[PDB]
DNA sequence: AACTATTTATAAG
DNA sequence: TCTTATAAATAGT
């Protein structure tokens, strides 16, 4: 955008409370086409600051999270960590 | 990119491979971006036209399936029709 | 595994 | 592998 950000907590309350809210539908946004153009199934569950629930599912959500408990061979398994540091990287 | 794309199913086995490895990585870097800037836990799960699990989780994905299961009020819970709808109506 | 032709999202071959 | 001024993602070569 007009200016470059830092990723770190907004500390304003206000514009904290908007970017949520534009962000969030990027992210749906995306998650959706990325389940679109490569046929996978994928499910996006939020919690904001204040513990309030917000999810996005490509399909049936309870279906997916119970194919997750499910799986058990390794996998690819990323953290906040994980990003930060592949992110350094470049 | 150098050509826009229309949403579906990418038909070359390879160019959707690809896509998918590219893109998820993007969907991830938001989700973690979000999870950051705004104080909200995240948590992603994806599936490959082979069934094959990948997920991100901005803390522990698993205590966040679980604060999930437990909430008991009505909430934003979009799904790929919501999404495509509201864009429509742009 | 790069590259790269206001940074589509977002902050004020 | 709400409006632009700008950053940040990415299709394709």
């Amino acid at each position: 955008g007009r200016k470059k950000i830092q990723i770190t907590r907004i500390m304003d309350e206000r514009n904290r409370q908007v970017t949520f809210t534009k962000r969030k539908f990027g992210l749906m946004k995306k998650a959706y086409e990325l389940s679109v153009l490569c046929d996978c199934e994928i499910a996006l569950i939020i919690f904001n600051s204040s513990n309030k629930l917000f999810q996005y599912a490509s399909t049936d959500m309870d279906k997916v999270l119970l194919k997750y408990t499910e799986y058990n061979e390794p996998h690819e398994s990323r953290t906040n960590s994980d990003i930060v540091e592949a992110l350094n990287k470049k």
